[PDB]
């Protein structure tokens, strides 16, 4: 081992490699900190990444968590990789970032940086009522992997912006989520994440908006950063997982119990502990929508020149079969006009943030219908779906309106009186709450949530995940 494991040859850039370590020490004064309560003497079945090979790239192993080995990897680089897109499409890749784009740059890369720690600072609470030692060792890797992506765009901060760069560094230390003070960048990393079921939501729905942009910076002619977010898509994988089995397994056992129980009824399944799937489809509700609004305005002419610039991408932009200019290209985009949504064509290069925000509604769609294979194996009728992508909408065209989930324009009433039925209320928030109970013992599930599949890395799921040092 080295002190910063890595494949971009650290160690021969003395000057970078000192800043770096210079850094270490805050990083982890804010994960002991910041990072899950009560930790710090943990050993926890952690994967860690030691390379990028396909083949095998991660080593699994007991580690307290204060001493893992966060590292930064990069997807190989290729040779004479070009630019795919925007006016500098066939022209080489950049090596270095050209000083016309620095600063914009660099807000795209300090505000990736900033969700990651962000999310940590969210569910750090979340151990303590962890409902399974695989849920908590889950939990752990998720967070373990957001710090490393911490360090991946602290490693572009400092390799690539100079003064301002390290300075960056550090302040993505200072803020802080829901701090009234520093809080962090963007909205939706400043929410509270109170429990489990909010917890496995957001790493299935706003996960995945970290998947949509990681992907377009993927293609980024800023080839480092398209490296760095390569390889990150990777981890981003696992989180989805853990979120769309989590609510999985919590369906299950949902169903388990309609089934057991010969009903329906709410009072009924609540009284049995577990959480009724029109609560459940509440908090998709709630996390959907929020996380909707990351994507940015529908309309917007900042998108269009990250595009033509050659900054972003769209989506898997080398399977689009068009000019990649789009100068000419047109896209569809919903219109409120009076008391009517309806739709209408704009500039392709205007609209990219929809688009944007349009596949990855496809994404959640498909873990939805996944989902839904549940309760159709039970044989039930209850499905979970999508509200319209104008309900509960703070940023673009729907901020200043309300849109019911099946895609009316509403008054102010209506919302007012209706939006306890779409949203979870301070009613369902405690009931949620009161299930959490920590399960510690190998191999137990708390009662609302059923065990999974299978385990981590070929163990039994009874494999003893996290040791907390008593045994
Ligand atoms: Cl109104
Ligand atoms: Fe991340
Ligand atoms: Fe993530
Ligand atoms: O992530």
């Amino acid at each position: 081992s080295e002190r910063i494991p890595n494949n971009v040859n650290l160690n021969e850039n003395k000057t970078l490699q000192r800043a770096l370590e210079q850094w270490q020490p805050s990083f982890l004064n804010w994960w002991d900190d910041m990072g899950p309560e009560n930790s710090s003497n943990y050993d926890v079945y952690l994967r860690t990444a030691v390379s990028v090979d396909p083949k095998g790239w991660a080593d699994f192993g007991y580690v307290k968590m204060h001493d893992y080995r966060w590292g930064i990897f990069l997807a190989p680089q290729e040779g004479e990789k070009k630019i795919t897109f925007g006016e500098h499409k066939g022209q080489d890749v950049w090596q270095e970032v050209p000083g016309e784009y620095r600063s914009t740059l660099r807000r795209i890369i300090v505000t990736q940086g900033d969700t990651e720690p962000a999310s940590v600072e969210q569910q750090r609470h979340l151990g303590l009522t962890a409902p399974s030692l695989y849920d908590l060792r889950n939990l752990f890797q998720v967070n373990v992997e957001e710090g490393r992506h911490l360090w991946a765009m602290v490693y572009l901060l400092h390799a690539h912006f100079g003064r301002d760069g390290r300075e960056e560094g550090e302040a993505l230390l200072e803020r802080r989520s829901g701090d009234e003070d520093n809080p962090r960048i963007l909205t939706a990393f400043n929410e509270k994440t109170p429990d489990w079921l909010s917890f496995f939501m957001f790493t299935f729905i706003t996960d995945r908006d970290g998947k949509f942009q990681l992907a377009s910076l993927a293609e980024s002619a800023f080839d480092p950063l398209a490296r760095t977010c390569k390889f990150m898509l990777t981890e981003e994988a696992h989180h989805l997982f853990v979120g769309e089995s989590g609510i999985a397994r919590v369906i299950q056992r949902t169903c388990e119990v309609m089934k057991e129980l010969g009903t329906d009824d709410p009072a009924k399944l609540r009284a049995a502990g577990v959480i009724d799937l029109p609560t459940l489809q509440k908090y998709l509700n709630f996390h959907y929508s929020v996380t909707s609004d990351l994507y940015g305005a529908e309309i917007s002419s900042n998108a269009a020149t990250y595009y033509t610039n050659g900054l972003k991408g769209r989506f898997e932009e080398e399977k689009i079969g068009d000019d990649h200019k789009l100068q000419n290209s047109e896209y569809e985009v919903m219109d409120v006009a009076g008391d009517k949504i309806l739709t209408r064509h704009v500039p392709a290069l205007s609209a990219l943030n929809e688009r944007l925000r349009d596949d990855w509604i496809t994404d959640v769609q498909a873990g939805v219908d996944r989902w839904n294979r549940i309760p159709a194996k039970f044989g039930f009728d209850f499905r979970f779906t999508l509200p319209h992508k104008g309900f509960h909408r703070k940023i673009g065209m729907f901020a200043d309106v309300h849109v019911s989930p099946d895609g009316r324009l509403i008054s102010e009433a209506e919302w007012t009186h209706q939006h306890k039925n779409w949203l979870p209320t301070e009613s369902d928030r405690l009931y949620v709450h009161s299930l959490m109970g920590r399960c510690l013992e190998p191999g137990k599930f708390a009662n609302w949530i059923a065990a999974p599949a299978r385990g981590i890395n070929n163990q039994p799921v009874n494999f003893e995940y996290v040791r907390f040092n008593w045994s």
